[PDB]
């Protein structure tokens, strides 16, 4: 149909802003401590600490396959982000204070994002 060509077309423009935002956030982590998976070699109990992993490259897969629907569920990835690192590291980690720095950094970021969003329609 028609329409779902139109649906199509936006689903393609929200994924070329989200792809923008990804982008600007990932900047926000110039140590690249969130680009990849934790490692299960390497951190063999992760998942007895961590339900749902994340990181930035989990995220870009899922956006290049059009895999999030609306920012709400693009920000539900970012969040465990930070929230899995500051639970699974403490305070005085440079883990930690890289999360804390990245959910300060990216708040301005995903503030204009909202408003472009619901603007754009």
């Amino acid at each position: 149909s028609m329409e779902q060509v139109a649906m199509e077309l936006r689903l393609t423009e929200l994924t070329r802003l989200l792809r923008s935002v990804l982008d600007q956030l990932q900047d926000k982590d110039p140590a690249r401590i969130f680009a990849q998976p934790v490692s299960l070699k390497e951190v063999p109990d992760y998942l007895d600490h961590i339900k749902h992993p994340m990181d930035f490259a989990t995220m870009r897969k899922r956006l290049e396959a059009q895999g999030y629907k609306n920012l709400h569920e693009f920000e539900e990835d970012f969040d465990l982000i930070i929230d899995n690192c500051m639970k699974y590291n403490a305070r005085d980690t440079v883990f930690y204070r890289a999360a804390v720095r990245l959910r300060d950094q990216g708040g301005v970021v995903l503030r204009q994002a909202r408003r472009e969003v619901d603007s754009i329609g």
